[PDB]
């Protein structure tokens, strides 16, 4: 009668509900596509756990949370937001009606602040625990304590097959329940030579499959919105240049995508139409698209990671693990015996790719985690029950940065500023910038700038209209500052009644601005609860630069020459990006602060503001 009956989870329903009734903690193991995320909440609902309180399901990815909530509301024939809802960083889609709530790890973590026993919940499913996301690890540590205080709470840990076997031991020998899998052998093809231009080669491989191969959808693994949009654009360009090719529906998947773009990936195309899904590793384990027969794997993910040449974080593409590569290839083995095209050699796979991914807790900036856990009451991270504890090096770096920011006092204790920063689901320096903007008389402007820094870049630079795009970008430039340029673009977008037609005409991403407005509206509410006044600096934009100079003092740099600056904290060379508004100035300024470092050909500053030297002196 129902599509949801073809799912492997449906057959173990009774056996699994028996294991859950008998044990506080259960580990559920099954392949991506088993029905773990869509079906487990419904099993618990139908078995009466929703009587006493809410059934929560946490996972690392925003798009998975939003999308599965929609699917489950449809399966259950309820309005999304009613019996089935979701909560993500910048959207609460729930009501007093909500019994099944899908959320991101971060949202449940923040709920434990004011509700340490998570009293509203009868059950929690910690889904996609095999990714070992930072906040997943923080939640397992929290649950170790909660499960003592509360003997009624059911914890279900969900895992794909790999990196699944340590959860049981961590929760005192919790029972494991495996949903058996059905996977076709996948033909894994390695590139003959190393790939320079993985975007170009991805597109060549997409169109070779499209014109030559029998029916079956394509899944392309890229790294971010940026290489995804370029890939989609180049597929359309080359497709339109071919002679009478079959139709192709090209659909992106990236973390910040709006709900309307998410819904598109699950639509069946007209008959005779192939789909090409161009995704990040969202499409590795977190969600399934029916009918995939061909995978194209770039071999990379994009992460903010410690860079030795910099002595600080850099946003960079980095090789995946051999485990990630197996998972990516496996997406072409669900419908029939598919193919996986790896844009990298067997040699590169054996020598340049680690067997496993290191847990995020051991390779990521810990500043949000330190600040969060000090709120929750935890003085030192190594006091916390981490499955894999973070290294002292990274703890020390965060303790230092949070002290320099003013979030910790000289004894390393939480300050009032540090507490206020925890109210904002963003990098501590970015929260500090928003908090300080009240005293600088520019909270109105700063919440706009912070909103623009929280969403994908606004400037559209299509590849067959680059001089026209560059020209339009230059008329929005405030040459002293990329931060003011973003404020300028948003203010002009608003002045034109938030028009999508205006954005296209000026080479701006409406989705970016629409997302910036979503974030702004949520930040305004947090600012209200934190009793911040909304004040405008009027025509004095200099005080915005001075405030930015205060929030990003730790990333001040001095001109070296020919677009090169020296980071004052580390004495490392960083390059100004040629796209920077600062190239509209008569000459490059002596002093800047920047938002972040990006690795492309070399280490570039991204989002740069000119600062007066006397501003830096005043500060510490
Ligand atoms: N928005 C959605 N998010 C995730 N899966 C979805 C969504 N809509 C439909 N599905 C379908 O649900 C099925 C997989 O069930 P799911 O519970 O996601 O499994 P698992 O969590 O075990 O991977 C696939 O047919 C997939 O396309
Ligand atoms: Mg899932």
């Amino acid at each position: 009668k129902e599509q949801r009956e073809f799912l492997p989870a449906f057959a173990v329903r009774e056996d699994l509900l028996r294991v859950i009734r008998d044990n506080q903690v259960v580990i559920v193991i099954g392949e991506t596509g088993s029905g773990k995320t869509t079906q487990l909440t419904q099993f618990l609902y139908e078995d009466g756990y929703g009587k006493t309180g809410m059934i929560g399901c946490t996972q690392p990815r925003r798009v998975a949370a939003m999308s599965v909530a929609k699917r489950v509301a449809e399966e259950m024939e309820v309005k999304l937001g009613t019996l089935v809802g979701y909560a993500i960083r910048f959207e609460d889609c729930t009501s007093k009606e909500t019994v099944i709530k899908y959320m991101t790890d971060g949202v449940l973590l923040r709920e434990s602040l004011n509700e340490p026993d998570l009293d509203r919940y009868s059950c929690i499913i910690m889904d996609e625990a095999h990714e070992r996301a930072l906040n997943t690890d923080v939640l397992m540590g929290l649950f170790k304590k909660i499960l003592q205080r509360r003997r009624d709470l059911k914890l279900i840990i969900t895992s794909a097959t790999m990196n699944s076997k340590r959860f049981s031991d961590f929760f005192g020998g919790a029972p494991e329940f495996t949903i058996p899998g059905r996977t076709f052998p996948v033909d894994i093809l390695f590139h003959r030579s190393p790939v320079e231009d993985y975007v170009d080669q991805a597109v060549q491989q997409v169109l070779a499959i499209h014109v030559s191969k029998p029916a079956g959808d394509i899944l392309v693994f890229m790294t971010g919105q940026e290489d995804i949009e370029v890939t989609c654009e180049l597929i359309q360009e080359r497709l339109a240049a071919l002679n009478d090719p079959p139709k192709l529906s090209v659909l992106p998947i990236y973390s910040q995508m709006p709900a309307d773009l998410q819904a598109k990936i699950f639509d069946r195309a007209p008959p005779g139409v192939r789909k090409c899904i161009v995704a990040t590793n969202i499409a590795e384990t977190s969600l399934t698209v029916d009918g995939i027969m061909y995978v194209v794997d770039c071999g990379y993910s994009k992460l903010k990671v410690y860079n030795p040449r910099m002595g600080m974080d850099t946003l960079q593409i980095t090789p995946i693990s051999q485990a990630n590569a197996a998972q990516r290839a496996g997406r072409a083995g669900r419908t029939g015996p598919g193919q996986a095209y790896r844009l990298y050699t067997e040699k590169q796979f054996r020598d340049e790719m680690y067997m496993q991914t290191i847990p995020e807790i051991q390779r990521t900036n810990l500043s949000n985690t330190v600040l969060l856990l000090k709120s929750l009451g935890v003085k030192d991270l190594l006091d916390f029950d981490f499955m894999d504890p973070p290294p002292q090096d990274t703890i020390t770096t965060s303790l230092y940065d949070l002290w320099a920011l003013g979030a910790l006092d000289n004894l390393g204790e939480l300050t009032e500023l540090g507490r206020k920063m925890n109210a904002f689901p963003m990098d501590p320096p970015l929260a500090k910038l928003l908090i300080m903007s009240e005293e600088y008389g520019c909270s109105e402007e700063m919440v706009t700038i912070v909103s623009m820094l929280s969403v994908p870049n606004v400037f559209y630079r299509p590849k067959e209209r680059q001089e026209e795009s560059d020209a339009a970008r230059e008329k929005f430039f405030v040459p002293e500052s990329d931060h003011l340029t973003y404020l300028h673009v948003y203010t002009q977008w608003k002045a034109n009644g938030y028009s999508d037609a205006w954005c296209a005409r000026h080479f701006l991403h409406s989705k970016s601005l629409r997302r910036a407005r979503e974030v702004r509206d949520q930040l305004l509410d947090i600012m209200k609860m934190q009793h911040m006044r909304m004040v405008s600096c009027g025509t004095d934009w200099d005080i915005i630069r001075k405030c930015i100079c205060s929030g990003y003092y730790h990333q001040a740099a001095k001109v070296k020459g020919i677009g090169e600056y020296i980071n004052l904290r580390t004495s490392v060379t960083v390059q100004l990006h040629p796209t920077s508004a600062l190239y509209g100035l008569g000459f490059l300024p002596d002093y800047v602060v920047y938002h972040e470092l990006i690795l492309t050909s070399k280490e570039y500053m991204s989002t740069v503001t000119a600062v007066d030297p006397h501003w830096l002196a005043e500060l510490e």
